[PDB]
């Protein structure tokens, strides 16, 4: 099956005076390209997909597809929804508008059964032909795509090729690849990028890469090159930034970090997201003072 | 402060051929109305708000308002979203179209901070001049509105009057009312309706009441009338059905039970929701046999 | 035959390492002087884990003699994660004048529900005094399931109920809806009233070390079905009830006793120890809200 | 620091007629030595430490010490307790009767604070002069030794050299080795042996090695040799046995498997442990027969 692996970036969606800032967005994607990043994920969790209108969401996917066209870099379009008909709609759009594949989050809030999860993803996979990456983030969704379901879907569906794991559970990671070595396990948690990669994971979808695309890109390629000494080295030194970028909900801290680095104009969120508390603000800028940020 | 309390129902949304069965929807509300229900909650979690379009969502509110108009049964409209701008738009439609107040779920999925939660609700509360009931269901949303935030919202916003608590945390309920006895604590967890009411809760927003509106109605009014022995009696009897209705994700069992009772024509959901396992179907069917289920 | 009502998990006071036995008697007298219906020598609040049998059994004796000739009963701590030990403890408490035993679920070793049944069955059959089960999964690492609690209650005459310390009011509804004959005892102070209002017949309290009159009043107002008054006290008590667990029980309660001049010295036996300076201030501050009894 | 690393086995404690089968114990330890284990852990959790008397506890250690004498195999004695005086008492015997070091579990049930955990272990480490390995298993104890606490103990106490981690938390394993690279991180969770080792872990204390000591020792040695591909392969192969060895509480499945393998005479537990459900019995037999088991 066709895949999208390697060092991938969960793009922040910068805001300017309320509206999506289409210049910085298309610009930041270029900064990711010119820094060793293999793929970009428009409008994921980090891109505030919840606060974006279906039009704005569709716009960002299109921008991402258009800024990358003609490069090595791929676009993994965030197409998740807790309503299957929307997710399909977002899936069909990405395909008909030229994304390489889609990252489809597990339905949040409505807590579907494993059966419902299977049919949800089957419907999405069987309405496009592009690679589909599952996304398991139970802390946010209130639901867990079981290994059984994940593997079931991988086998039943031609274009479902893996899962972005952000469940903090390395046991599940071993479980996945022990019973199903053919799948692409993607790290969805920055602090444990290395352990996932060292167990056969084939890439990451990073938040930290927004700030430090070089460090994250190198880590993954070192790990993929099976240079575990160097990949662990980077993972170890990135531990502090990886943890501090979650002292409050992503993408709050990362945007704050992208702001302090001059990479974006305004520290601007769409409610219910907001700027962090001053304490966590102090903690971020301090940790930032320990790394070399490029622009 | 103006409020909406008593026996309330988280209305299921019946589908027929994929579309909302509006006649059936109106009819189910009538059944709730005539069985002692004080207010109805169109399009909550139980009404599959996640998979309705904004237009269907708005229609269900219209149907609910139209059906309760003339009765003193209030319409507490589900207006929550994980986007403040959506939540405000929904809250404004609810106001403009006759809803007596709204129910606003804590933002799900995007895990806002307590600061973000406060501003999210303040923005909503300032948008309309009708009662706003907070909704805390951390198991679904991935976030918890802390007791302190709840009390701040209640004290800072004139139309925020309470919270539907669905966390299975009785300590929190004790915490809420020990510090702010003026707020309306609403049970959103059927199994423990009585413990919440008996600690000062002033109503329930029930899933069970779709099937047994009379029993839930009587439970709440016994409790509200301080007849705790009779309220507890009913709560104990309802424990079986109260648990079985969550053998899978609400509203999967309740809709199955409604279908089994002949109260809705077809057992249809919108994906990712679907019919329960054949086993749970049999378990629900078996548990129903222990209860007198009022018809239309 | 049962033990219900307002019960106190007695603290075990230390002076220079050894159990201050005069302080123990004075405290127990103080509990009796304030309407407490039963005392629990050597519970978790009594630091059973760090005591020797020489002391575990000294304490029980003192409890028996101090209560000898009053209406106040003695529910001895007699639990262990080893059945042969718990049986020995059960037999001791009996052979030494205890009116009943409190038996915690086996901690650490995580027995099955089958094992939990065979454990308690062997305990109840060893002695002829009533046995109160103790469920505190946050401490033990296991939970006695509702079915297991009910089976034990039905299969053994002297198993008459359970001290519940799981903060799960649903389980309390479950237990009393299916087995309304058992004595559900509250083991979490903050939610004493909601448990009592659902048919609970008593509390085994930490706060009643400090405020025995109020806890005794609460429990008795609820037994008389004056739920209005029981709720008032429960609400007044919430703050002290919560602060008494700002650190692990019995660290805050012993600190409070010390601050109230009720024990000689703030002395724990390791691994327990003094609270942080911060929590010391918190505890001291919270205490001011309350009128505290002397001897 | 004096250390004890490598492939280690949490020894089962076989009972015949209620008493510790001393001869079978030595026979099992001998089998471990022959199949390449680096250390054995007498009377830990798997050793049913909870139900053994002090006489038996000490007896088991001495058997482990005397069997390992004249070999490279070390004895890491289980010597934890949730009372510091008893833990020091246990520690003092283990040191005086041959054990190369002690494994000391975090105080269970009484939940001491981080400050308490520090003073607990400091009192242990400064009362005997043999290596001490911390044991963090919060699911059994109810408390967690924080990363900061572990590093403080490592730095302020000469003979504390690392921690057996059985919390299924790889993030914590990263935090530990990233801030204190001299830490001897030992896997205490068989299913994640490889991921812990691949991050700089220096050993395992295995339940599975009782049954398959060759595979566990091969896994650990491969990982220490930077041969991650082969170490992962084995870990992947062992995943199912590593998981079903916990369908019921350890050491219930492992002892069952050892009995069905003919490695011990009888399947006796001391209460509150007991024989598994007859269905879990067949489950264990099923999984074990999918592996190659060494005799004596
Ligand atoms: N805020 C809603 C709608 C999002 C529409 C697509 N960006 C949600 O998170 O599901
Ligand atoms: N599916 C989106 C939009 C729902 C719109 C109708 N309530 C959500 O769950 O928020
Ligand atoms: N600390 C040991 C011994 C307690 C002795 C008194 N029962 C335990 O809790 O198991
Ligand atoms: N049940 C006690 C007994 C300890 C005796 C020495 N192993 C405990 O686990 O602490």
């Amino acid at each position: 099956k066709n895949i999208i692996i390697g060092a991938m970036t969960a793009l922040i969606t910068p805001f300017k005076n309320g509206k999506v800032d289409e210049q910085s967005y298309a610009r930041l994607i270029k900064r990711q390209i010119e820094n060793g990043i293999d793929a970009v994920v428009p409008v994921g969790t980090t891109g505030e997909s919840a606060t974006l209108t279906h039009e704005e969401h569709r716009t960002c996917i299109e921008i991402a597809v258009e800024t990358c066209k003609g490069t090595k870099v791929k676009v993994l379009a965030g197409a998740g929804s807790n309503a299957t008909h929307e997710a399909v709609g977002l899936a069909k759009f990405a395909k008909e508008h030229g994304a390489d594949g889609i990252l489809s989050v597990a339905p949040f809030y409505n807590k579907p059964t494993q059966q419902g999860l299977y049919e949800h993803y089957k419907a999405i996979a069987q309405s496009v032909d592009i690679p589909v990456l599952l996304y398991n983030v139970p802390g946010r969704t209130g639901c867990e795509i079981s290994t059984d379901t994940i593997i079931k879907l991988f086998r039943d569906c031609e274009n479902i090729y893996g899962v972005k794991e952000a469940s903090g559970n390395i046991d599940k990671c071993v479980d996945l690849l022990a019973h199903e070595p053919r799948m692409m396990l993607i790290s969805g948690e920055d602090a444990i990028n290395y352990p996932i990669l060292s167990n056969g994971g084939k890439g990451v979808i990073s938040v930290t890469s927004n700030l430090l695309p070089d460090m994250i890109s190198a880590l993954t390629h070192f790990a993929l090159d099976e240079n575990y000494k160097e990949a662990k080295k980077i993972n170890d030194e990135l531990y502090n930034i990886n943890k501090i970028l979650f002292c409050e909900s992503n993408p709050i801290p990362i945007k704050t970090a992208m702001y302090l680095a001059g990479l974006i104009e305004s520290l601007e969120f769409r409610l219910p997201l907001c700027s962090p508390s001053k304490e966590n603000f102090a903690k971020i800028e301090e940790v930032m003072k320990k790394y070399k940020i490029k622009g």
